């Protein structure tokens, strides 16, 4: 990895086209205008690519060549970048400020704040805009992920009177979906800020490495069918491929695919009936996982439901809502979104059937149909100084109110009543709101300030 | 990287799901059911994750103890991941089979086929789904761009009588909307299967390492401004910053970005009268190059040409079009997608504007705003091998008949009208329909047949 050449091109350009004689560069980050986000990330990327020593002759070498012939033009600025290899020894000039990892902050605050420490580097603050951008994507994940908790909570409650499985009611199926291993990882991670569910195991060595927790993995999987695993029995075999599989994993939980031919006939004849005497014997602790994998997801669940509340012993639990035996449970792995989970659940409680009966699974809705603009996620200048002199500065569109950056020196404060405000034109200097929230992360290629993953999740929980 | 830890979860369970006495599993890869798709990206995952020695004793041990706690039970096919680091010395016993890089093919055909070599690793040929099917990836972003350079070809032609600039009509912004590094580098390389434009600079790398080009680099780039470097000059010196970058790329085409305040008055006021003398003296190989940034991404084109076409000498193309002068023109950066674009250019159209006037960049909608689900990316298992009879499988759920599988050995064929087939069941044995389009690419541990960067490119041109 080469941080000199992992910018937008364009960044190669901009030493010369700031003011002259301008010492300092000063930006921030923030989720413009999902009326909170969860903030997570940037400590993976402040160690993975910030800190130490990355700068190099041989990098810049490197980038000096690749960038003449991508701009077919000499603009690159080696000098510069020679200066922090000279000066510090390769250790980025850079002061970053940011709210703890894993707290919950309204749209429209500063999240991280980035500004150079050395005036001769004021060219560097926005080099690095990239590749602290990218922390969108956890920041995105994590949100997203934690709005489907509290609808998950929501009607869990209801039909419940309780919260008991709730951190394994949503699962990462995501790895196959995400568009590289990388961002399996990242993706993976960020929805274990809320969930304790993912078959994404790039995600378990991310969190060990980067974070860290108590326990030896912060994730979990059960032993689970694909259609190949049933399917390679042949057609006429359905059952005994069942038969085997639930066989196989009799004393640990085990999820089947259940929906290769026809999911109705398999839940009412091959479950219901051929194999329901290896389905009722089994612990409470390694119940059998229905899982159907197409058709509407609403109908296919009630009706899978309505299937199984005919052939096995339902009860009604304590609000009146119906409980398969706890032997056997469903998992609707399919077309599962943050709309279709509210649809899924509230025709659930229609029907009077308890959210303890089913967990969800989502891989490319939960960790790859997901956008920066989501959350308007931004990073701009707000500050430079400039002859010796500080100035605020700011975009403001005439056609997008909405594209309106924040200005001067920033920080963020909690308010009388106990909520956020972000103060602007370094206002936060006058002592009307308390200190200031945010931390000095990362300084002149050190991180100073850092999260565990368990810190995180607690900072991440629900009210 | 262990490849033992680059699956999903479930998949470490497999091994006691399939039918005892399983010697084979056959599997293969299609955009089920955007009605042509370019086959990019395989090369990149066989060099990077597949080849050589990709098992060791440690890598086995680290694997078996993070299942340990990530199942809480013991699953781990020790025994089988021992048998390849001894047998094949750590080299994977597979064969994979696949259309060439760069061809375009119809939706519903198979693109690529895996199987296990050795008997012992039936288990395997489906253990690498995961990263295999991560190929959907380069394939949709390659596809998405191929089919906007086919919009983009319609109308420059129309308007303009020739194809002249029209690779470099969609450049690539897309690095800091994607969810990671590695991401970025997959992206922008399989958006320059169809354009020379990018500002991702993580593509150059990949592109050299794993294809290679004649060229030195695959991919171009233009000095351009961010709201950072107008706006850090001050609100009232907007002209000083137009001014001082114009100035500083005098010999080379520059970007500048207008809407900081006002893109109107930019456009009318100060580009149009006070800083006018600084850009008609500019060279044919040097124009300004203007970019509006926001509102709604039609209107403002069309209202920053009419703007252009008052202050500036526009001619009348030889098919009608007007056409501003030489050294000026224009980027529209804001809320392109394959949608929008569509809708710019026949705007365009509509109100006599040629096509070459402008360019479009794109960045979370070319390389984010895409899904597994756009072209249907799937892997299933066709063919077994049990108990030495070779059998056909499929899937095909009662509710979507649209997730119906291929049954058997598979085989792409050319059909008597220069199409495409697929044939199903070992059809392909009798030689009815010519020779197998799929080549042999990776086998037992090595990649056996590689692409060029330029082959793909010429495979991928259009029509
Ligand atoms: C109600 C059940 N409760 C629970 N369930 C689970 C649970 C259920 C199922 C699975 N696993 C699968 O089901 N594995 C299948 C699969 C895997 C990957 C993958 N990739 N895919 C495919 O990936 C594609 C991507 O899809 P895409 O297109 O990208 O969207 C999709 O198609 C998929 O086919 C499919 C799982 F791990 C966990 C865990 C805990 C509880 C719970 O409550 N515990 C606490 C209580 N407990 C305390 C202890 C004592 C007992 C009580
Ligand atoms: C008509 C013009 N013709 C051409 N233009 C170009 C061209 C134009 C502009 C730029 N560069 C920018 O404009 N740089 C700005 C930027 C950069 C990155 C980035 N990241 N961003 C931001 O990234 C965010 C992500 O946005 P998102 O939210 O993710 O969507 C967005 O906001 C952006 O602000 C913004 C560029 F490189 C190239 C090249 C060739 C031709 C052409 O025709 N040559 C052949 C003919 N030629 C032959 C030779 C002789 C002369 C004639």
């Amino acid at each position: 990895f080469n941080i000199l050449l992992a910018t937008d091109s364009y960044k190669v350009t901009h030493y010369k086209q700031y003011p002259p004689n301008t010492s300092k560069v000063y930006s921030y980050f923030e989720c413009r205008e999902y009326e909170e986000t969860v903030f997570y990330g940037l400590q993976y990327i402040l160690n993975k690519y910030l800190k130490g020593k990355v700068v190099t002759k041989e990098k810049i070498q490197e980038a000096k060549d690749v960038y003449k012939e991508h701009f077919q033009d000499d603009v690159f600025n080696e000098k510069g970048w020679n200066y922090i290899l000279e000066k510090y020894d390769g250790h980025l000039p850079i002061e970053i400020k940011a709210v703890p990892e894993g707290f919950v902050i309204p749209r429209g605050n500063v999240l991280f704040t980035v500004e150079n420490t050395d005036p001769e580097c004021y060219w560097l603050t926005n080099w690095i805009e990239t590749i602290l951008v990218q922390s969108w994507y956890p920041i995105t994940v994590a949100t997203n992920s934690r709005e489907q908790k509290k609808i998950l909570a929501k009607y869990l409650l209801e039909t419940s009177g309780n919260l008991d499985g709730l951190e394994y009611k949503l699962h990462d199926f995501g790895y196959r979906g995400v568009s590289s291993q990388e961002t399996a990882g990242i993706g993976a991670s960020a929805h274990l800020v809320n969930f304790k569910g993912t078959d994404t195991v790039a995600g378990l060595a991310l969190i060990k490495k980067y974070y860290g927790t108590k326990d030896p993995v912060p994730g979990y999987s059960v032993p689970a069918a694909e259609h190949s695993t049933i399917t390679a029995w042949g057609k006429d075999h359905e059952k005994d491929a069942f038969e085997h599989i639930v066989t196989q994993f009799s004393s640990v939980p085990v999820s089947v695919v259940s929906d290769s031919y026809d999911i109705y006939n398999a839940c009412e004849k091959i479950w219901g009936e051929d194999l329901r005497h290896l389905i009722v014997s089994r612990s409470t602790q390694a119940p059998l996982i229905i899982r159907p994998d197409s058709g509407n997801p609403l109908d296919t669940v009630l009706k899978v439901l309505e299937i199984l509340g005919k052939k096995f012993p339902v009860t009604e639990n304590s609000k009146g809502y119906k409980l398969l035996p706890p032997y056997l449970r469903v998992i609707q792995g399919d077309g599962v979104d943050i709309n279709t989970l509210q649809e899924i659940v509230e025709g659930m409680k229609q029907k009077m059937w308890s959210i303890e009966n089913i967990a969800f699974g989502s891989g490319g809705g939960l960790l790859q149909k997901l956008t920066r603009d989501l959350l308007n996620c931004s990073f701009k200048c707000s500050y430079v100084v400039t002859n010796g002199l500080g100035i605020n500065v700011f975009k403001d569109p005439v056609a997008d109110p909405n594209k309106r950056s924040k200005k001067g020196r920033l920080s963020l404060h909690r308010t009388p009543a106990g909520n956020f405000v972000t103060l602007e034109e370094g206002k936060g200097d006058l002592e009307e709101y308390g200190q200031d929230l945010l931390h000095t992360v990362f300084k002149n290629g050190k991180v100073t300030k850092s999260y565990s993953f368990d810190e995180i999740r607690k900072n991440a929980q629900l009210n």
